[PDB]
């Protein structure tokens, strides 16, 4: 049958049918494969064995790989899905699985490896890192090929006994939606070699016919034993070839080990692999028809590399070959595929000039214009070798010049771009539009979706294609017949109408009339509309949704507007298909919700009005650009073009060679995405600063100023007298940053005044006023104040060093990290695990960590997902070594003829170098005496002072903070965290416990509670939550504390300060509410208060220092809960969606009572 | 050296002696409540090993058995390898317990301490193996090891009472 799927679903479809067990672990962009396999098993989909697939989630891909190995050796057909860093961790087991000749298929959504930077996007770096393990390797070039070649892999591995890696390009194919022919399970079972399966069962570990495998071997037999598998690898090419003929007879689609396309007498041929083959064949069709003698060899079976099957499809007329590798091996002579082609042609004496290049790293665009550039390089007198395509390499001059732009799209193919807002329904509607068109017409349909790094308020760009011919355009849309803008704020911000065809359609969602078009639309946009004679349509979708009662949801409205003008299908047919999908989507919502969406369709058709623009729009002239402010060179050359969606134009000379970025760059973004912003009521404010404490974006802060410093304040900068003996004679004001606020509403909810001192007002109404207000508050001079930093009020007067990050509105993680920077950020180094905290904390080119007025601030680094604890441990060793080198130079200065005041500060530092306050005090004293002491010295004594000055950045004692999520701490990095805590080093571990893998969409974890439903746990998690805090207490010398900011501000303050001062390992497990819980983020602080009050989350502190004082180390800070446990679960969707459901809710309540009663015994 | 190495023991990668105490694997595994955990030593008690092995296999769930295995790297006369395991438990150096999750479902205490009162000297057992005499600061590490071995017995007595 025909369905609209992506590569992931296409792969999981075949993997599910052919497997009994699937051990999985989430990693983008492979996790959708494991998610859908869990849902199918949850609803009882049967594989070819008549049973449901058993899905088991491990603690890491290393654990997943071992489970695959054991399951295979014991007699169960087992598969798994992974990519990128996950595939690296499976490499050790891959040698074993291949070495033991076990049938197996790994499905890989090929993704780049973390080098100078992390990239979740697609290339072959991961697959190439395992090409020597002995696995076979099969490449799929399209979503249709994923369906077919996944079947080829599963059938071939049973026959050959050689395990397979079936890989397809991450995102470019794994997330591309296409209408394909789906192969029925019943047809798969008719092709399976059942004799091969039964032989596999007989080789299983079984005590009734036992055997020994995996022995240790001496040099006398190891080499021979390793070569004994030679026949199995020699027979694999023919086995795969015969399987491809089986699939060919069933589907009609013919695959070979290497496939050729292009002129039979071609002289220039490109050898490539993966989705690039689709782009190359489309270009080859275009060039061959124009008379060029070019061709393409698609590599399907990369390993084992069959020389016979490669030469079989190479035309005898080939004189020059360009090999394209989607990877980079630095310092290597050439990339993998290039060296293979060069080798095989040498082994057979072919006089063919071979040239290799690199493309598409990290989902870099690879379009037909680049393909011609590769072909033109083969047509040159001396073809450039070791080249790159798709970048401008102005440093080493490896890039090919893209001279001209060609349009190789098949005639009759419709192309549309949709600019949407984060979670406004645009992407979901386009997926439904593809499903509508694919199911009811003969046209092929394709969809690809570009997402934003910002988690809330980001830009989404949808790329859709429909045509009478199969769609091989695995690249972004170049010339669009229709461009739709579902957010009017994008007008004048992004190049929306880029590349639109003459006479194309421009659909806009805005409240602007035809006359307001002259003043609202920019001149460059008006020129394109007029010169290209576009059909410009406008619709006020927001007005329609308000009047009907759908709020601001415009997804149904904008989809109706598309079909009305696109002329892809009859307008009357589309309306039926839209309303039919509404019944499928809103049928269970009720009669009221159903008819509202029906009215949305009807009202949208009548409201879509074509804008009749004057022809004089073609001559419009840009308006004079204002005098731009002097911004740093990085902001001007890097951050602005990247946020302007022009980062691909930046040449190689723009970037550092090691991925090092400046700090404090998010303050230049000023996204202004808030719908409402807090307005401060000075008369109701008690000056408690709790609003600044809970802000997940540091958008609201308190400001103090002497009355003289309030001179040039705007009239709206109303201040109040400062409360407290510390701030006597000063003015106070709570000021919000309107362009950086997210409109989450946490600060208004936490305000404890009798009358609310914060009220949510629309941004547009007060944006002009509050911007000048914030610009004045930010320019206020520093005020020396003696407020105790150990209190909530006093700590918020210190500058936040984490601001304006990309976390969601109301995130429960950033308030914890923001508070740490306010206490110790002056002297801390952060080792941050991969996860949400690394995405909002370190997504290029914007850095949310900033500096104070002295230029000091946290240094931030992210290594890997699994190594963060050991990463920070290594930092502690190095910092200790750097202080030791400084202490030696200071002790040498004591014997030098230096000033008596210099010797006093040196001795004071040497005695207190391991104390935070004393080392800063005497450290700053030495800094003040350094310039004068150097001037008064000469010769070797001056050199000794210059060495101290070179190391003055290590006088102040540092504070190592190891930050990461619960998935890192409870699963993949738990072994390393256990080791670093047990070592006794002076490190501080902060676990942001969201009880799921939050960044990757919300998958199951050991931090997930009993009965909670998450991805990979569709039926709910049976086993209870692992108690990480209890295991760290078992050492006795590890400080462990469980905190929750929403529950108790004072309890969080005490545990953080006690943990940092403790000269040893400290573990802070913080409850972080998240969007994956299925709750209203406006009341994110309130949800954490209900969690502790209902006995769901405990609050305790284990202080090893109390044991040395003869006291009880365990202190239970909240003993008696006052709220109902069952009522808290019903306030989050992650528990209500389960409603077998009642049995799990009862087990969760029994575990919460036993956990509280166990803490009462440890406290008594 | 390993996390299972005790305080004061000298091994490779621990030339100056191991400072941090032995990691309590059994204590962390008991934290789940549904994992059968048992500590055995054949030289110390034949009957206690028989009971823990049979209970662990019949338990329909995860079972963890930590067995003390004397080794040549300890620096002992292997003729008395079984006796060295008896002297280890008699000196309070290695505990014998059984954590049965099935007892918790019957309303009983899951933790059973199989050896409550040690009768041998802890310091004399350390001097009977080369892996501790090669350290001979040594007295400072031995004092911490004896305080840690008493604190481990006191923690198991609280779980039993
Ligand atoms: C070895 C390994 N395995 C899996 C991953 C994928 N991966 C992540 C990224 C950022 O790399 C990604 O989304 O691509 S983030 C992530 C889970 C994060 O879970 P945590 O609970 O630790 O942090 P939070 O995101 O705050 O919930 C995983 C599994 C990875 N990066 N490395
Ligand atoms: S509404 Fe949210 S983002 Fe805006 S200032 Fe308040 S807490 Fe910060
Ligand atoms: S939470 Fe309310 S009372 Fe407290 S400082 Fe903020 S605005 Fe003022
Ligand atoms: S932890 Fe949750 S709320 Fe915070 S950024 Fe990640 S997904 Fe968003
Ligand atoms: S006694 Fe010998 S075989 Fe036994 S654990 Fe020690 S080294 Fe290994
Ligand atoms: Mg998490």
């Amino acid at each position: 049958p025909k369905q609209t799927l992506d590569g992931n679903t296409a792969a999981a479809h075949v993997a599910y049918a052919m497997s009994e067990v699937a051990t999985i672990y989430p990693i983008t962009p492979s996790s959708p494969m494991a998610e859908i396999a869990d849902e199918w098993a949850a609803h009882g989909r049967k594989n070819i064995f008549g049973k449901t697939l058993q899905v088991a989630e491990m603690q890491s891909e290393a654990g997943a790989a071992g489970a695959v190995h054991g399951s295979l050796a014991a007699g169960a057909l087992t598969t798994t899905f992974t990519a990128s860093q996950g595939l690296l961790l499976m490499i050790p087991n891959m040698y074993k699985i291949a070495g033991e000749l076990l049938p197996c298929v790994f499905h890989v959504a090929a993704r780049a490896l973390s080098t100078h930077a992390l990239s979740i996007f697609g290339d072959h770096a991961d697959v190439m890192a395992a090409r020597q393990t002995g696995f076979a390797m099969l490449s799929s070039a399209s979503v249709q090929e994923v369906m077919d070649l996944a079947l080829v892999a599963h059938l071939a591995t049973l026959k050959a006994r050689v395990p397979f890696v079936h890989f397809f390009d991450g995102f470019r194919t794994s997330h591309e939606v296409q209408k394909i022919d789906v192969i029925e399970y019943e047809d798969m079972a008719k092709l399976v070699d059942w004799d091969a399966i039964r032989a596999f069962r007989q080789r299983a570990l079984n005590p009734e016919h036992p055997h020994q495998r995996g022995t240790a071997q001496n040099p006398d037999i190891y080499f021979q034993s390793r070569e004994a598998a030679n026949p199995y690898y020699l027979a694999t090419p023919g086995i795969v070839a015969q399987v491809m003929e089986q699939v060919a007879g069933l589907t009609g689609r013919h695959y070979h080990l290497f496939d050729y396309a292009g002129a039979p007498d071609a002289e220039r041929v490109i050898v490539s692999m993966g989705s690039s083959c689709e782009v190359i064949e489309e270009t080859v069709n275009y060039l061959v028809e124009k008379g060029e003698k070019v061709g393409l060899i698609k590599v399907r079976l990369f390993r084992p590399f069959s020389a016979e099957h490669f030469l079989k499809v190479l035309p005898a007329s080939v004189k020059r070959i360009a090999v394209l590798d989607r990877t980079k091996e630095p310092g290597s002579l050439g990339e993998p595929l290039y060296e293979d082609v060069q080798t095989v042609l040498a082994e057979h004496g072919k006089n063919i000039l071979v040239v290799g290049g690199r493309y598409g790293l990290g989902s870099k665009e690879f379009n037909p214009s680049m393909v011609k550039a590769v072909f033109d390089n083969l047509a040159a007198t001396t073809p450039k070798n070791k080249f790159t395509v798709g970048i401008t390499d102005d440093v080493t001059h490896t890039s090919l010049e893209i001279k001209e732009h060609i349009d190789t799209s098949p005639k009759g193919t419709f192309r549309c771009k949709f600019f949407g807002l984060g979670s406004d329904g645009t992407v979901g509607a386009n997926k439904n539009s593809i499903k509508i068109i694919g199911d009811h017409t003969d046209m092929y349909a394709q969809g690809y979706f570009v997402y934003d790094s910002k988690k809330s308020g980001g830009v989404t760009i949808s790329h859709l294609r429909f045509g009478k011919q199969p769609i091989q355009s695995a690249y972004l849309i170049d010339q669009a017949d229709l461009i739709a803008c579902h957010n009017p704020s994008y007008v004048g911000r992004y190049n929306l109408l880029e590349g639109i065809k003459p006479g194309g359609i421009f659909l806009l969602n805005s409240t602007w009339s035809a006359e307001e078009m002259d003043s609202r639309l920019p001149a460059d946009m008006k020129r394109t509309i007029a010169t290209k004679k576009l059909k410009f349509y406008n619709i006020d979708a927001v007005k329609i949704a308000q009047e009907i009662g759908l709020g601001s949801r415009i997804n149904v409205i904008m989809q109706t507007a598309f079909f009305k003008i696109a002329n892809v299908i009859p307008v009357d047919e589309a309306i039926k298909y839209i309303k039919d999908s509404i019944v499928k989507t809103y049928g269970k919502k009720g009669d009221k919700i159903l008819n509202m969406n029906f009215a949305a369709v009807d009202r949208a058709l009548e409201a879509l009005e074509e804008i009749k623009y004057p022809a004089s729009w073609a001559d419009a002239v840009d308006e004079a650009a204002a005098t731009v402010t002097e911004e740093p060179e990085f902001i001007q050359k890097v951050l602005r073009p990247i946020n302007a969606l022009k980062g691909d134009e930046l040449p190689v000379s723009t970037f550092t060679p090691d991925g090092v970025f400046p700090v404090g760059t998010t303050k230049y973004e000023k996204r202004g995405i808030a719908v409402n912003i807090p307005q401060w009521q000075p008369e109701n404010c008690i000056q408690c600063n709790q609003c600044s404490l809970v802000c997940p974006h540091a958008a609201i802060r308190p400001y103090l100023a002497k009355p003289a410093d309030l001179a040039g304040a705007p009239e709206t900068f109303v201040t109040k007298d400062a409360i407290g003996k510390e701030a006597a004679g000063l003015k106070f004001r709570i000021q919000v940053s309107p362009l950086d606020c997210t409109g989450c509403g946490n600060c208004a909810d936490v305000c404890p005044a009798k009358v609310k001192a914060l009220t949510m007002v629309p941004l547009e109404e007060v944006t002009a006023v509050e911007e000048a207000n914030y610009n004045f508050a930010e320019q206020l001079p520093e005020v020396k104040v003696n407020f105790n930093p150990a209190t909530v009020k006093g700590s918020q007067f210190r500058q936040p060093l984490l601001e304006f990050s990309g976390a969601c509105a109301g995130c429960g993680e950033t308030p914890y990290v923001k508070l740490v920077t306010q206490l110790f950020g002056d002297r801390m180094i952060i080792a941050n695990a991969t996860g949400c905290s690394s995405i909002w904390g370190g997504s290029a080119p914007a850095c949310p960590y900033t500096v104070n007025r002295q230029g000091h601030g946290p240094a931030w680094a992210s290594s890997l997902f699994e190594d963060n604890a050991e990463f920070g441990y290594g930092m502690a060793l190095a910092v200790a070594k750097r202080q030791d080198e400084l202490a030696t130079a200071i002790s040498k200065a004591l014997e030098a003829p230096v000033s008596a005041a210099f010797k006093a500060a040196c001795e004071g530092w040497l005695a207190g170098k391991d104390d935070a306050d004393r080392s800063r005090e005497y450290g700053d004293r030495i800094k003040a005496l350094l310039p004068g002491e150097i001037s008064q010295a000469s010769g070797e004594v001056k050199d000794l002072l210059l060495d101290i000055d070179r190391q003055k950045d290590y006088l102040t004692k540092k504070s190592i903070w190891i930050i990461g999520g619960d998935g890192w701490a409870y699963d993949i990095g738990y072994g390393g965290l256990d080791h670093v805590l047990a070592s006794g080093a002076n490190v501080n571990v902060l676990v942001l416990d969201t009880e799921v893998y939050s960044n990757t969409g919300g998958q199951s974890s050991k931090a997930t509670q009993t009965g909670a439903v998450a991805r990979f746990a569709a039926g709910g998690k049976f086993t209870k939550k692992k108690d990480l805090g209890l295991m760290a207490m078992s050492y006795g010398y590890v400080y462990v504390a469980s905190v929750a900011m929403g529950a108790s501000h004072s309890q969080l303050m005490k545990a953080l300060i006690e943990a940092e001062k403790y000269d040893g390992p400290s573990l802070i497990i913080a409850y972080a509410p998240c969007i994956n819980h299925g709750i209203n983020m406006t009341y994110s602080q309130r949800e954490a208060k209900k969690a502790v009050e209902a006995g769901y989350w405990p609050l305790y502190r284990y202080n090893p220092q109390l044991a040395q004082e003869g006291k009880n180390p365990f202190i239970l800070d909240y003993k008696t809960p006052t709220a109902s446990f069952r009522d808290f679960l019903m306030g989050e969707i992650r528990y209500t969606s389960l409603k077998k459901a009642e049995q799990l809710f009862a087990k969760a309540e029994a575990d919460a009572k036993a956990r509280l009663e166990q803490y009462k015994k440890l406290a008594e």
